């Protein structure tokens, strides 16, 4: 017999009237193209340009009856994909590429077979830098959800039709581990048609939930962060008649931490709400500030002491310093435990 | 009958004298080509290099009486993207594009559709990084005003006229989102018509006012600026004997907020004119200077005090401790008025 | 007699039935292709992204009966590079390749040479940028493997088939040297064998271990880490009445070594789990921070001393700093000695 | 009668022996190609690469008797930019390229007319990345000449000569703007004919003027390079019995000093020669240094004081502060005249 | 007569049996193509990634009989740019690309040149980022070697063979300044032969000595590393009865001198062995860490000191004060001196 190569020319060729201009099934139904993607490498996501980049092979399945072969003894033709340029092809593109490029490491990354009953197969690998709209309402404890969708330029819904297979619509690598985030085994599957001036297209997409692991920012800006409040706690263990010592930790302290809190949004995105990790280091500054103002108040009675009115003073300049050893501990405590407790069930 | 594939290779093919370089009604009138743009992703504004990146779909539309189709039962016959390069396509740039390119995600993104009238719509996605003049007289409390000019190169006034469709000129995405400014619903239309040396050429643009939010700004640059002026000011409530608490108080902090200067221009251009947030450092910067001269002022009567007119140098050194509490706190707050007033009107 | 090029022309043009995109032994056993690489540049492996450039010489070796001629007297006809897509060539591609390219100066840097029983040898010069999963649980000390695998895309486990050499199946340049790793004489070579959903697929893979140098890290990160901690033992040998001398020692040198903290990991991978540079700088701070209670142990008494009893406590308050100029000298001596032997081991 | 596209055919097709790699008036004197380039954006001047982003638009005019038509009507025949691979045209480049590209948004920015005497306008939008020697003897008052040359690659001075033309060889933008520099309304226009081993070729160049904005380094290392003396001098007004007040403020001045200087360099290219910029910080970081040494000079005199002979001692260490509260002042004043002439005259 | 694109035709064309896949003497001697660089852009060498860019003119000359025309009455007949892939040309490579690109601004840069003995010139235009192994013992003070080879892919030694020229070999631009280092005049000239295990290879190369210019280094990194020195040695000359003046000295300077040892490694990459920067901060170090332990050895007796044994122990610790003043201005210049004369000479 005859190569498939040559046997293919037939159908490919000048001869049956085979043009790749021509969707399948022409003044008919429209195209019913199922699609599923495979995440090969995933990670590197930023949030200054709120981008993510992803690799995936994206795999189309449609019918063309146009090249329903009944002659060759076989089941499946695998094709060169230096001739992806002859049959037709859906026009599929993303709405949040941002830009994109394929792989031509010795050879066009294609995949392309037809079955007898016209079912062709079309995988590529593609690379895409995806947006989302990035949620930091709870910058430590939020679950972001970026998605991807597929759009229709050229064809309208009455011509292209995009679905999802129910055979592992969306596949995940067997090794994939993410530096930051986890990739959690719920996807979603939901439609999102658009409507334009023009008319109307397909669109299908799948939510990706991706939840942050609070391992790193745990040790990085909330040790520290709770150190530096230790330090304007051990004031009051300390006499109130030596001024340097004390007025050299409610400023050295009071000063480092302003550090921390723009330490903590040198990578973040400009936004205007508060997130979670700025009422933590505000609510500490005034802890690292009301020591300041305490030794304020205990100097301020100490240096206005009539010999027995003043024997209170010093007494009253001392009684608040046996409460401020519980108070500070006792109310630092408080606040940890409603921190902890609204952004853990939200 | 035949596809439209064939049928419109009577009318794009050798026959008809149909060619891709000459534009429709020549000899005559010029083209008048409507154009209309949707914003589907918008941000990534940076100020070092003034310009932003921006995701638009181009549509064109004009009348070409050469593809004007009198036999097809149809009103509305779709186009493969491969076949742009055999019809006239308007020569469409912009002024401001400082690099672009195309998306070629599997396929060109392109739309092309032909009426039986004649009229031919011509979508495409470009991703473009526009630039635009920063005007940063007033940088917290801005409105920005970015525009996009589409002019023509080839043809001049008498040939190609570039006009605006009422039907929506501008059409903004539903969930568009930026993250550190704002898309007012108001956007201006008007003419952009230059001239050179060559001759005159058509340009259309569009105004986009892009409002900041002050909610970002308000909590890292403002509350850390005005709480460094409050450490200055509990020096007034120390006793005048302590030197090394009160001269360590007006060094440590004095030196601190030259850094929150220098924290405010770390990612801005290099402008000579002087901005809002310049003469918001500046200014505090005074107050925690004059607290710096003000114990200055009382150290040097106290060293200097003969019992009875010495007994009132000590009074006199005191007398100014009782004013410095209640001026800075009251002068501070006059400027905190002026400030917030005029900014908000202009 | 006629040149290669004329004399390959009749096993590369119409005649003889050759096309490219027939793979050879059709119909029959699949093609067994060797390869191997060598590496000439190596190096630049950020950690921010997990991922490393390589620049290897991928060549290729397979069997090719159609080429086989038996008329020239030589053994060895070069090909121009020009000519690489009238040949049937192996569809490898990397599955880590995340962005790749050629390297065209002033000439396509490829090789191909055809034998006369078939063998046709296939080198090329490739750029990759090749990711790994980056283990970090202990930073310092870790033996990275970075590995590449070479899969196919388009022909499965029966028509194609990748395989190594005995004969130096991964060579190294004579003088590749790294700037902070080295690169071991030793490197696995073992299979990939992936399964989809489509079905099964060839794969190779060598291992590459990197070694990081301790030069580096013992200097900059070790050095430092270690002179703070003796800064907080020297306030043991100072006199318990200077209050503001051992008051600023134990402040400014707990907040200095936070900075040694947050300057560990600036260009660090945000990972969950705690490396073993995370427990040097930790334990290290609980030292400069039990300096800074040790003299809040020690001042507490001396404030609080009835003329015998009183004796007792100035000799306890002194008891306590004759061990401490014993006790974290000889405590951070037993840390020194747990930590370079635990993670010499592992 | 018949459209400029056909009528062309006869000037560009097989016809009438129309070469494009053919130079016109060949055996005979050399192509005289006028020039003129219009910017439409600048600025982006970095310094660490020493390198500028210009836009421009070239334009080239020339003669050419091949097509010199004489039959049609008009006098002006625009050319579609899709078929410049048709003409000859001059084989211009620039000398300090380091990377450029074209635009080609929707359609080849190219421009082309073609008179009826055979004057052939080509203009076209190029972005170039400019390269110019850094002259940094006076950073903050230097007058900075970037120059652009236009030579020849493939042709000698007896085949193609450049020249400008006298109306307006050189046109600037009607709202163009910079961040940093400033445009001079003069721009110089001389040769650059360079000699190589091959031979001699044409050349030609236009200087551009690049004068500074004082006003933002002024504010950002001039204010605060002033201030920190300042606080220096306050020392002088505080009694010489304080050790802790003046030996804090002589030592936390003189170190955040050396951060301006580092802070001066940051973004500045590693050039051996010294700048103005580094005698303004090193002059200003003696003066926070001899002030350091100051009170070393009183505090010294003070340890050392025998009745009547220590009395002169206290007067000796109290004269000296009688002058520095003068000297200072004075000696830093000689020092800010003798800067702001020197660098406004050269 | 004809022009020389005609004329050339007879010998590029189908006639006459050239073909450019065959280089010239076949079945005889090697061809031996001569070259020669011209370096018109310098500069940009960075550490971290140790490359450098590069911008010469690659000629290549070489004989071909085939082109040897005797008809033409001129001797050197210049070609049109877009006429390269009609001849034979060199497969030049270079074997440390790492990314590179050719210039096509309005025409490819290349020039071609055939004379009437054969020779032909071939001249172009490539921008290349050049790699070398950066060794950095002593890093203010080396002479780095970076070259460059030109290496064959698919020719070997008997079919291919580079050389230099002896006019000439590597030319220099006139006006060619760096900005950090500089060219010296003599560049070595010697051959890199490879062997791998396809076969032997031809290979030329030049060497490239980049001196560093000292005068940067020496005031940003030398000029304050050695103040900070000097503030260590003002305690001597104060009071050892001031605690707080003597303490704040001896931590504030040990700790912001450690910033100069991570200020000094900022832009560097992580080599293993200690270079020369490393010991001249190390050692100063020790001189700011030893003023510290030099008042921890004068306040240790002044805490112990019986009425005649304890005034011997003041005037013990005043005669340390006495000999501190003249050991460290002494001892530091003995390793100022073996400094600048080791690192002078090697
Ligand atoms: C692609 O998928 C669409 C569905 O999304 C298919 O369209 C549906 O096709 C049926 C005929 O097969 C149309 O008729 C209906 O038939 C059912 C019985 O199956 C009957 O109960 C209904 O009353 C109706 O007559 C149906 O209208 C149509 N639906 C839509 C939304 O178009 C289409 O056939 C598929 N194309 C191919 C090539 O498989
Ligand atoms: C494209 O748009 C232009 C307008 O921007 C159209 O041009 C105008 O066309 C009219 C004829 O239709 C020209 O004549 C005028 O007619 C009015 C009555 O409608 C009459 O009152 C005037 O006195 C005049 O005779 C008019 O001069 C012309 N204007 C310009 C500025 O060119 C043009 O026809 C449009 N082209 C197409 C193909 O639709
Ligand atoms: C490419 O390599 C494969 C092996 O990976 C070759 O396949 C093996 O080929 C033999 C025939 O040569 C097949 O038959 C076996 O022969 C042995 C004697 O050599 C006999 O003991 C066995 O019982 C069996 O009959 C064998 O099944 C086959 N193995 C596989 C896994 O395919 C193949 O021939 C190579 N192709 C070329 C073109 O060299
Ligand atoms: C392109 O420009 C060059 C000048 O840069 C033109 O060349 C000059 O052409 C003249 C003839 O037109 C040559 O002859 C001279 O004529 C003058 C009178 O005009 C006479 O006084 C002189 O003694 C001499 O005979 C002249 O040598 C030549 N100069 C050079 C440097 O080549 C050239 O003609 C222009 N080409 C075109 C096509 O316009
Ligand atoms: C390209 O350069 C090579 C040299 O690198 C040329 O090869 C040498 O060519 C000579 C003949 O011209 C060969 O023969 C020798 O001749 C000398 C007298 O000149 C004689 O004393 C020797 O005993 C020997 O017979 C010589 O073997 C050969 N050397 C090599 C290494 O190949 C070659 O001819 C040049 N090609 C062209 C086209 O110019």
């Amino acid at each position: 017999p005859m190569p498939p190569s040559e046997f293919l020319d037939k159908l490919m060729g000048k001869v049956s009237g085979y043009d790749a201009r021509i969707r399948p099934n022409f003044k008919g139904p429209p195209v019913n193209v199922t699609c599923n993607i495979f995440i090969n490498s995933f990670g590197s996501i930023a949030e200054t340009t709120m981008d993510y980049r992803v690799n995936i092979f994206l795999r189309q399945q449609w019918n063309d009856p146009r090249l329903a072969y009944s002659e060759y003894p076989d089941d499946s033709l695998d094709l060169d994909p230096s001739m992806l340029d002859s049959i037709w092809k859906p026009d599929l593109f993303f709405a949040n590429e941002k830009g994109a490029n394929f792989h031509e490491v010795t050879t066009d990354n294609k995949l392309l077979r037809i079955s007898k009953n016209g079912n062709v197969l079309y995988s590529i690998r593609i690379t895409l830098v995806l947006a989302c709209p990035m949620d930091l309402k709870n910058f430590p404890m939020d679950v972001q959800t970026c998605i991807m969708q597929l759009e229709s330029y050229g064809f309208t819904m009455n011509d292209l039709i995009f679905e999802w297979d129910e055979k592992g619509a969306v596949q995940v690598a067997d090794g994939l581990t993410l530096p930051q985030f986890i990739l959690k085994e719920e996807k979603d599957l939901r439609y999102c048609t658009k409507h334009y001036n023009t008319g109307k297209f397909t669109c299908i997409e799948a939510r990706f939930h991706l939840e942050r692991q609070m391992g790193y920012y745990l040790i990085q800006m909330y040790i520290p962060s709770l150190l530096i409040v230790i330090l304007s706690w051990v004031s009051f263990w300390i006499n109130m008649d030596a001024a340097p010592a004390r007025v050299g930790l409610g400023i050295t302290t009071v000063l480092t931490m302003t550090t921390q809190s723009s330490g903590s949004r040198a990578s973040l995105p400009k936004v205007s709400y508060v997130k979670a990790i700025d009422i933590w280091m505000a609510v500490c500054l005034l802890f690292v500030f009301s020591a300041l103002l305490e030794y304020a108040a205990v100097n301020f009675i100490a240096r206005q002491h009539v010999e027995e009115m003043r024997k209170l003073f010093i007494s009253r300049a001392k009684r608040i310093d046996t409460v401020s050893r519980v108070a500070f501990p006792l109310v630092f405590l408080i606040f940890n435990i409603f921190y902890w407790i609204t952004y853990k069930i939200i």
